[PDB]
């Protein structure tokens, strides 16, 4: 790399190892639209394997983005609206709160109060319709926004609905496969095992436990070189050559709902850049970003903005992601690590990237 990157990125993530106690790490920068990759420290602490740019992580909540992405892809082939009522797709919920409560709530976290974690109990897919019948909102839809895994998650899963296909199998077949992610995962086979780092929670190795929606809030686990690809896919989707990839990517980048200074889209949040490094940072907190807030609806949506720093963390218990970039300047970052530590330090140190970058 450029000194300048080499620089800038060692002299922010070695601190940040170093104060979070970190095992193992990788960073990918995205710089005028080329990669440039750091690694540091181990994969599998016992086994001392290190982590390189083929070790997979548990990317958590990221896979927020790709289930958005695969839902615009979906609005895209005219296979669903997210102007439908959630009813359309599951005509079995017949309880009478779900009226008025569209795939964009569910997308979006609006649904009016749909719970961040869908209960351990919930294994069938009997236990899961029982549970959204059962499900009370404490508010109108499109009033207040409570980010929830059961709220994006259904939507990740009644968005393929129409297609006929799993998740998994849309998630391959219209995502991975065009963007050429050939080591991103919602299953990781038993070939690519040898690269699946573990997670550190308290200095016990885990990885990421089975539960209902999974594969369409938390499930996804891949590498930097393709976590790199996917900063550039949605930076520039007008390179993607599958037409309704490209629309998708530019849906989940369209502005929905405001809060404060940020803009929920399918997936990705974003900013205005030039941002206020203290309110992504502050903002990253779980203190604000899991917290119930009043929402104004964007009406209509805004289109992606090129102008944007555009993010999201994500979480399991041994590991902690975040990817951010800035379509106008051609610039973005993946940070990977295998264990969970505070988002605003991930933010904090991504700022430093960037701003010294742009
Ligand atoms: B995501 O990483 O923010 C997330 C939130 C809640 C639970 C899980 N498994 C992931």
């Amino acid at each position: 790399a450029p000194q300048q990157i080499n620089d800038i990125v060692h002299r922010t993530i070695t601190p940040l190892i170093e104060q979070q106690k970190i095992p193992g790490m990788a960073v990918a920068v995205i710089y005028q639209g080329k990669p440039y990759y750091f690694t540091w420290g181990y994969a599998d602490i016992a086994k001392k394997q290190p982590v390189t740019q083929q070790t997979l992580f548990e990317l958590g909540s990221v896979s927020k983005t790709f289930t958005g992405v695969l839902g615009g892809d979906a609005i895209a082939r005219g296979e669903i609206k997210l102007s439908d009522p959630t009813t359309k797709y599951w005509p079995e919920l017949t309880a009478k709160q779900w009226n008025g409560i569209t795939l964009l709530h569910l997308a979006t976290y609006t649904a009016g109060g749909l719970p961040l974690q869908v209960p351990d109990e919930v294994k069938s897919s009997s236990d899961l319709l029982r549970f959204y019948q059962n499900w009370q909102p404490a508010w109108a839809p499109g009033t207040q926004r409570l980010y929830a895994n059961s709220s994006i998650g259904l939507f990740g899963a009644l968005a393929v609905k129409p297609s006929g296909l799993s998740f998994e199998q849309a998630m391959q077949t219209r995502v991975f496969q065009p963007l050429k992610l050939n080591h991103t995962w919602i299953n990781v086979p038993p070939a690519e095992e040898k690269n699946y780092a573990w997670g550190y929670r308290e200095g016990k190795a885990v990885h990421v436990s089975p539960g209902a929606l999974d594969a369409e809030a938390y499930g996804v686990k891949s590498t930097i070189e393709d976590m790199a690809r996917w900063v550039q896919s949605n930076l520039k989707p007008l390179d993607i050559n599958e037409k309704t990839l490209q629309q998708g990517i530019q849906l989940a980048q369209s502005r929905y709902w405001q809060t404060g200074d940020m803009y929920q889209g399918l997936g990705w949040e974003m900013l205005d850049w030039p941002v206020n490094p203290d309110s992504i940072i502050n903002g990253s907190d779980n203190k604000i970003a899991l917290a119930a807030r009043p929402v104004k609806a964007i009406t209509p949506p805004t289109p992606a903005v090129r102008a944007s720093w555009v993010h999201k963390t994500g979480a399991t218990g041994g590991f902690g992601s975040y990817v951010a970039f800035i379509p106008e300047k051609e610039l973005g970052i993946v940070m990977l690590a295998n264990k969970n530590y505070p988002n605003p330090a991930r933010v904090d140190a991504a700022w430093q990237i960037l701003n010294a970058l742009q």
